[PDB]
């Protein structure tokens, strides 16, 4: 049952999130009108959100663990995405006439963007963590009914 | 019961999923204002949709299956179309000055897009395995019973 | 108890789904700023969601299959419109510079608004013929019981 | 209790309906940017959206039929008001270099706009017309219980 | 029990009528570029909405009538605040070629903004009388037992 | 249990008021194109937004305070920057050839920022005298039942 819900709280979560910022890119984008990055950020971002918003329509009709791979990695790297995708616009958006003030948006791109990667290297490494804490604790405790049990 | 849920996840979802990206793509496309496909593209995308919503308004006044396939169909094919016309858009957007920044853009939409279908071809294939796998798995013990009833 | 939920489904799903589609056709409509007709498509296709929802505001307060018409038919006929309306949009936007892509649009749009309409009347036939076979099957039963009570 | 759901189906049903409308009437017009009436039709129809979203501010803390009355009348009201606005947007858009297709707008508008309210009167006539039945059919059936009563 | 859902429905109404609405006002904003009064009355009713979202984000995790209070006013203050822009920009977008229509703008909002603040006092005016109505007959009950008493 | 809905509460509160806030300000960021202040203010307040974001990522499927502190920090942090935004907007939109009515905005801005920062130390400092006196409430009932309990 927990398994379910683990996927369904990913179903709808992915979906919403992913639709409303391709959007909104796709708004902005076409509003305005390094240079090459752009458009391959774009496109490659609402992909990301595609499959996911696929993974919805497959689920509900049919391993566990696998699936579940798929959008927390999904999810997570377009968050990367979108961040990255402002700190184009802003160059895109000043580059013109503004490229001084463009400047400021790619660098301080760079204190947010590996802390935002590396807190979830930490996040992760604690989890694991646990994974081999409770391998251990419970063959302790199989061992001491064992032991009784001669 | 299974069946109307079923069909009710469609319903909903394909409504809500196919509005809102008609809606976002109609802004965008007189924002900006190859050249005649994206006039084709973003029309019969709104049509796949369209269709999909009036499934909603029959479905509940009311052979199961056979619906089933017609959102399964309408939806899976208007993500494809999507990323499809948001490659055309920077085209629309590039195409003018920045053609070069341009061809990033459907080129790097190969990849992802083949992915997209051939990932729903592996899935579907183990679905079909299955659906016959239980054909042997339970007539199989029927005969068990016929044997030892005799 | 059915019925009012049958009318229910039908007075916020008509609500929602007009509402949107009557906002992004007037944002779209002031950004561009066949001929004629245009002004025409847009003005008309609002209407007809403007009394779907007072429909909504009246029903409850408040003969069920009656009332049950208007909205399966303003409803359906706005879908109808939507599509409508982007196609004069593709010639709107087009129309100035692009005139040639312009076509396509209108021409493709009949092969998908032929099967809208005539889907919809085989959905409706296979109803009414159903309706009719339950009738016969139902009052064959009452014989039977009729006949054996003599 | 019937009271209180009634009032809050149009607490939250105002608002919502309300709020949207206006918003995208603001858009509209500063991006376009007969001729007065522009302004006013606008600004007054905001108006009566904040008067009705206040009562919901001030009813839930809390003569129940006649805070009705303020509802279904300014929302009725703006329904005329949101088709009205179009109108002249169609007017303030193609006034320019489109005038002749303006025409159609506000002519097309008047056979609308007619049904609108003249389908109110009829659904209300109805309705007067029950609430003397039931005035008719209970006096009846007192008597009958106070004829056999002697 | 009563004391948290009174809240509550304060909590979620304010953020959502509060964002939704700054946002349009800065969108609308930018498109168009009392001069001065412009900017603070913009500037100003974002302000009075944070607080109101803050409030929101403090209260669940902790006297009571006092922060409603805060609630009441704010919300309250804002619906000014919109109709009050809403005045202004129309004297933005026609103040420059449309002067003329713009005056309609300002002057019809007197007559509204006045019925809005007055019935607020009207509407409390009733509630505080209430207040002392139930005080005086809550007392004269208590003496009817207390005089049975003895 | 009221530990996990406490976070649930943060979850999509913060998703929701992130998402739409930052989306707004980058419509509004291409549409009119201190200078250098308005690149970093709008990159960096989304940043506060996608951490937040994964927060609700990373905590269904896994101490409890702390991870509290990050959102009730963030979500704060970003509030008081949209208004920061907003000021900005002003002068990029007067700064042009308004410039005068520009300067009532940032300084406008002081009166409100100082209030809203002063509040939350005072919503703040309220609490933390009632974790002390509960902690003084707590141990002297303790002490009446060990003193009896001799």
């Amino acid at each position: 049952w927990r398994k379910l819900q683990l996927s369904r709280a990913k179903l709808k979560a992915s979906s919403k999130t992913s639709a409303l910022l391709s959007g909104f890119a796709m708004v902005a984008m076409v509003e305005v009108q390094m240079l090459i990055a752009f458009a391959i950020c774009t496109t490659l971002l609402v992909a990301v959100a595609m499959l996911a918003l696929m993974i919805s329509t497959c689920i509900l009709p049919n391993l566990h663990w696998y699936i579940e791979t798929a959008w927390a990695f999904s999810t997570l790297l377009g968050l990367i995405l979108f961040l990255l995708e402002i700190a184009i616009l802003c160059w895109v958006k000043f580059y013109d006439l503004s490229p001084p003030a463009a400047w400021s948006a790619t660098v301080v791109l760079i204190p947010v963007m590996i802390i935002f990667m590396a807190f979830a290297i930490h996040f992760y490494r604690s989890l694991v963590s646990h994974k081999y804490e409770v391998t251990v604790s419970g063959i302790r405790e199989l061992e001491m009914l064992k032991e009784q049990m001669e």
